[PDB]
């Protein structure tokens, strides 16, 4: 593979097999007072701070060096560009990967076969905007007059995921705004027991899809059709609860929606990144689209620091930097990503996909496969909810886990004088603290001398209370979390996805990996029917299927 | 570390080095047509079928025969009998582990320092039943003589992930109940955000926490509190709005609550296996005492399972058994717990802190380092929505990833003729076959050639279309999911978790590794009290601080 071909590569690994028993955060730190200084990135967006401090981390100057030099030596710069110009980076399909220009604020022209995207991305924000404004103004109404007070989006992936992560996390902006809900899971259960608390006459449903023939959300669409058509009957009503987020005009018609009311994206505009896009239309509406524009201008003022500033002090080329080197050196398998806000609890989530569904690859850009590890596993929960749940497991377990910390200066809701952010603060930092420094056998002994245990007692114990650390961490902190900086900060991390890819020589930007499980689960559906039994494929898939077969009457 | 040290371990090891390039699921699986049969184990609890295949993994009639003898070499019986019989088995707190005494149906006398603890957990049971019945009935009533409506849990970690796991896969039993709400962040929007919805006059809050001076919870408690009397004004009506569960009766006093509305439980009930303790209250108010009686049960009956049954065809002992050989053999990190059921949307989540905080150790009971790896990372997203998020790099990743399918035959929604479950079902089953069968060169060349590929496209896409396979899962398939069942399948778990902490010969009962983060926390708090400098800690702590003592003013 091009990676482990690399001289710069090459030496990153030497020095990591030579030095490696060498990096101790508490001795790093104790001998550079500047560290920090010297580690860390502060932005000004002139809409909030984000301080990127990465000092915690196992690496030194020689070390940062390299890691620069091995993103020089991968040409990031160079994909980089072909990525803002338009090129067809997305090899595999041939297609070109602009989820930059869905927020281009300065308009400036980005070509797609010689012809200017951003006209028709403005036309569909328009669109967006004027579909929005009558929404939320009570000029949109259902079938019986009344207003629209709950809207629903219908879809899987990336179709879900961006815009749920995005109205949880900016909740404190939809007031005035209709409330919102995501219904992806083909599980019955998720459309059943949304559709229960609705009513047919105030609910606007927007489908996602932009086939128009996906199987899950065409199957909730159809069911929350038949459910709007009981309560409505007549079926020209279902153009006024029914809006598409799609290309394909001729079934959004067929369905029922009124074709004006179809907002389209493009096939560059990759499913895990395209809450930018239409498919941000629920959020848009929950939060107002001028907070959508705030969400956009973030992501666009993150998408001018990657481009304009040299690599050394590159953000997204740092953090990603930093994983290869846990990933690809300390042979890291994992990545959390522990932000301190409740309303941020399913920002994990999200880049769960954005990053696993991007790189867990195994083929580069030359049809070679690799021959070392790629996109790590993407895990989290937010800030004190997981301290309480897995911590146990970070400070004392057996895995090393490279962990970002992540949280907003002022909160939304600074009750009790601030009493309970001032908490959340001290535990966010108190955290990576004890991440990195740890606890000797010394310091544990001396505090169970003071707690008057036993001599005999204190050695037993001694050891379990001995924490090792050395467990390197980033620690983002931000002025507020605000439409704007929630666009820098989703943009961030879509930008170091990009880098590891591209050092990986992979494709972050298609999804071959889906395609086998859809197949097969089509050859399964027809034999589930009935209580014949099923001998067509391995032993275990023919024994569930038949017990399953069996325990459809059992009555428990 | 005893492991490493044990001669069925070592053999395992050796087997493994010696014919590990030999094991393939295609090559198995068409080799023995009784490999399911011979791989899969059905039990009948009564209440419904457990089915229980691990087929699918790459393992041999040999290998499970020298697991199942590292099971009775590290002496898993002994341990089991010693959990059960009440004995001091978390060896660094001197504690018995006795959640199976939480729902011993069956009331045979389990003693601790001599004194039988049944009926003081049916002591509490009745108080539970006799609470339920008044809160659910009306008879209870708010400080203006109406109904509760809505319950708010308070309470961090096992007090709060327990009951909000249990409550939302049992969502279908809640008929007739009070809505249930979850607070557990310290993090001020989250109480925040819930009390700005709800009624002081019907709002009953459960305060769990066993000291009753947990930081983060009485804090939400305290918040919960201001709140409330802001409206009712007179303090005596905080004792019919707030109960508490815990064994403090003087802080219980002092808070306003009534010491008769205090439900407790015992030193040897684990926060992350209490729910089935007073822990549970919200539960038995959601959906009945009936039902939390059949979630009791039915862990009881798995109690049972596990402690009757040999080791060759015990469920827990099997799983944990798989487990050990994909992580101390294979060297796999991390392991994923994914259910096709919405309900069960946060399932993964409760064992990441019930499987972590228990196994995620370092120091064996002799007091010695381990010199192997021990619990994994847990992780996980339900059936179709993980799917279409992450799935991508467990097909075609660089990882190696055990996971754990579960599914119910039966849904609680059985929608559109049960259209939407037969879907599902079709995905549960084709993505376990998926992974172990793949896609070869030659069968997907054919496929891009029937579609007829361009040669030139085709030698381009072929390597990225091609699916390794052999990779492992257990599918867990049971007939509904039912409060009994769910009570079965997290005692499962929970002693699956038992039987690995005692191969590795750690401390599965103990969380020594929370205390340093608690630690530094309390130091940091006054330090962000006023806008002076902080130079007392390492200069990553330090810069962090004066970052936010900066920050803290701007506005934006």
């Amino acid at each position: 593979a091009a990676l482990t071909r690399d001289p710069q590569f090459q030496k990153l690994q030497q020095w990591y097999r030579e030095h490696r028993s060498e990096l101790n955060l508490r001795r790093l730190f104790d001998a550079n007072k500047d560290r920090f200084n010297h580690f860390s990135l502060t932005l000004n967006t002139n809409h909030g701070h984000i301080l990127v401090d990465y000092s915690k981390n196992l690496v030194t100057e020689d070390v940062m060096r390299m890691l620069v030099d091995l993103a020089k030596s991968r040409g990031v710069e160079a994909a980089r560009e072909r990525m803002f110009n338009g090129e067809k980076i997305n090899y595999t399909e041939g297609r070109a990967v602009l989820h930059v220009a869905l927020r281009n604020r300065s308009n400036t022209p980005i070509l797609v076969d010689g012809k200017d995207v951003m006209p028709e991305v403005n036309k569909v924000l328009d669109k967006m905007k004027s579909f929005c404004q009558r929404v939320r103004s009570g000029d949109w109404k259902g079938y019986t007059g009344k207003t629209i007070t709950d809207v629903i989006n219908i879809g899987i992936g990336g179709s879900d995921l961006g815009p749920l992560m995005v109205t949880e996390a900016l909740k404190p902006y939809s007031s005035g705004g209709p409330r919102v809900w995501y219904v992806s899971n083909i599980d019955g259960t998720h459309i059943a027991k949304t559709l229960a608390q609705l009513n047919p006459e105030s609910s606007l449903f927007i489908i996602a899809s932009k086939t128009f023939t996906t199987q899950e959300t065409i199957t909730n669409a159809e069911t929350a059709k038949e459910w709007f058509l009981q309560a409505a009957k007549d079926p020209s009503a279902v153009a006024k609860h029914f809006v598409a987020l799609s290309t394909n005009t001729t079934k959004v018609k067929e369905f029922g929606i009124d074709p004006q009311n179809m907002f389209e994206f493009w096939d560059w505009v990759g499913g895990r990144y395209s809450l930018w896009s239409a498919i941000g239309l629920s959020i848009a509406l929950h939060v107002g689209f001028d907070n959508f524009e705030q969400l956009l201008s973030g992501a666009h003022w993150m998408d001018q620091h990657f481009r304009t500033t040299p690599l050394e002090k590159n953000a997204p080329v740092l953090l990603a930097l930093l994983g290869i080197w846990y990933i690809n050196c300390f042979g890291c398998e994992t990545h959390a990503m522990l932000p301190y806000d409740q309303y941020l609890h399913r920002f994990a989530a999200y880049f769960q996909q954005g990053d696993m569904e991007s790189n867990g690859k195994y083929i580069t850009k030359s049809g070679t496969r690799v021959d070392h590890q790629t996109g790590p596993i993407v895990w989290g929960e937010p800030g004190t909810n997981g301290q309480h749940a897995f911590y146990q497991l970070i400070h004392q377990g057996t895995e090393m886990i490279p962990c970002d910390f992540l949280i907003p200066v002022q909160t939304q809701h600074p009750i009790r004088k601030g009493l309970h952010h001032k908490i959340l603060l001290a535990n966010f930092l108190a955290q990576t603290e004890a991440l990195m420094r740890g606890k000797s056998t010394e310091e544990a002994r001396k505090e169970l001398q003071a707690a008057g245990k036993s001599p005999e007692d204190l050695e037993r114990l001694l050891p379990h209370k001995v924490f090792e650390g050395n467990r390197p961490t980033n620690s983002i902190v931000f002025t507020k979390l605000t439409p704007f900086m929630l666009g820098a900060l989703v943009a961030m991390y879509e930008h170091k996805i990009f880098v590891q890819g591209i050092i990986w020589d992979i494709n972050s930007f298609d999804q071959w990996g889906v395609e086998l499980g859809k197949q097969l689960a089509k050859k399964i559906e027809p034999e589930l029917d009935g209580s014949a039994q099923v001998t067509s494929h391995d032993a275990s898939t023919n024994g569930l299927i038949n017990f399953i077969k069996q325990q459809r009457e059992a009555r428990v």
